[PDB]
């Protein structure tokens, strides 16, 4: 019973030719639910983010249509949204109420399966408490919508960070696991244009010769620590990037492992943001010439560099890995980001969504069970 959440970035609609994502684009048998990505709060409501959203919530559900055992649910918050919409939106009871009941009533009218919660991020005593009051109601009004209707119960989900530093300062892990059907732990962006070393996106263990502090911001440690914290192994679903962090080396000569970076590197020319690149994007970097490609095999992850670029990604190879892992350590499933990144026109060479299709080959046979 692996379970495969796939998030489905709204904004990708608005890439450049090739790169431009529709819900069409979607393979239903691919995941086992999709989230689309994000919807936003206008006067503390669950709301669509832009009149534009509305039919694409229409074709994001009826994917159903296709797989009918397919979950479509909506999410809200993300890294651009903030604390303060939440924290708002969390001061009153009436407020907090009034937004769960009307969302019930927004997601019930899209025929959406369930809500994922994603608010980067709650920091400190009054943060945590409101984020447990928070889902607190949402599921217990999703108990109660279920029985005052006759339809099965929404979902609830939530995204949350992997830094153990991020977790204690805003998460009461053995409350929310009670309330929450699903934990997508966010096990990416471990390292990025916001540093002036290079590093891997999301290595699966650390280097031997790592701090013990850098030795704690890996997938492997982050996910053994949600467990620590009192996390349910099979609500854990582990979380997968279909991007890579890119970097600009302030010398073309170190290109290993810490070193010095000037900031994020080229754009992709699809997603259009330096220090990150999507897969598809990836294989085009791939393909140029003096670009060497490296297996690390410490961290047991890839990365590339040519001239003054550097990328450090997940493929095929190191995603198996980390599906080898979550099975020997029991997790629930996985938790993808994101399924437009992925490469959805098999242009790498590779068949279509050759990371996803990857790490499903791999899980396949799976049974989650202690
Ligand atoms: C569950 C999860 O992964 N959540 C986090 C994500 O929110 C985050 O993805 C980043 O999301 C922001 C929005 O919060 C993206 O900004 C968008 O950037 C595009 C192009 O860069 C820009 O046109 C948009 O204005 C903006 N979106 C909107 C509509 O606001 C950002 O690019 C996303 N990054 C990636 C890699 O997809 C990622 C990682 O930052 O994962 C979690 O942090
Ligand atoms: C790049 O690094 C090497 C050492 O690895 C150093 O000797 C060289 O001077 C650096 N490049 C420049 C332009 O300084
Ligand atoms: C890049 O330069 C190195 C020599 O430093 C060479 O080994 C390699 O073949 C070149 N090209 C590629 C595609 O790796």
């Amino acid at each position: 019973e692996p379970q495969v959440l796939c998030y489905l970035t709204s904004w990708s609609s608005k890439r450049p030719s090739a790169g431009r994502f529709m819900p069409e684009n979607v393979d239903p048998t691919l995941c086992t639910h999709v989230i689309y990505a994000f919807a936003t709060l206008k006067d503390h409501k669950l709301t669509e983010a832009d009149e534009k959203d509305a039919d694409m919530y229409d074709k994001v559900v009826a994917l159903r249509e296709k797989n009918p055992n397919l979950k479509i649910l909506l999410a809200i918050g993300g890294w651009a949204f903030g604390s303060t919409p939440f924290k708002e939106l969390t001061s009153n009871v009436f407020r907090m109420n009034q937004f769960v009941y009307e969302a019930i009533e927004f997601l019930r009218d899209y025929q959406f399966n369930g809500l994922d919660v994603d608010w980067e991020y709650p920091r400190g005593a009054d943060d945590r408490a409101a984020f447990v009051s928070l889902l607190k109601e949402l599921r217990l009004a999703f108990e109660g919508e279920a029985k005052t209707s006759g339809q099965p119960r929404l979902l609830l989900t939530a995204a949350v960070p992997a830094s153990f530093e991020a977790i204690a300062a805003g998460y009461d892990v053995p409350e929310i696991s009670k309330y929450l059907d699903f934990i997508n732990v966010m096990t990416y962006d471990f390292h990025g244009q916001w540093e002036r070393q290079v590093g891997h996106n999301s290595p699966l263990f650390p280097l031997e010769s790592a701090t013990s502090y850098q030795k704690k911001l890996t997938v492997d440690y982050s996910a053994r620590e949600w467990v620590r914290q009192g996390a349910p192994k099979e609500k854990l679903m582990i979380g997968m990037p279909t991007y890579g962090r890119s970097f600009t080396l302030i010398n073309d000569t170190q290109f290993d492992i810490g070193a010095p970076a000037s900031g994020g590197g080229q754009a992709g020319r699809f997603t259009n943001e330096a220090g990150f690149m999507s897969y598809y994007e990836i294989c085009e970097f791939l393909r140029e010439d003096n670009t060497t490609l490296v297996w690390d095999n410490e961290q047991m992850v890839p990365f590339a560099y040519r001239e003054d670029q550097w990328v450090g990604f997940d493929d095929e190879r190191s995603l198996k890995t980390k599906m080898a892992w979550l099975k020997e350590e029991g997790f629930g499933g996985i938790m993808v980001w994101s399924v437009d990144m992925d490469d959805f026109r098999g242009s790498c060479g590779t068949g279509k969504y050759p990371l996803i299709t990857a790490m499903k080959q791999e899980l396949s046979g799976y049974k989650v069970k202690l």
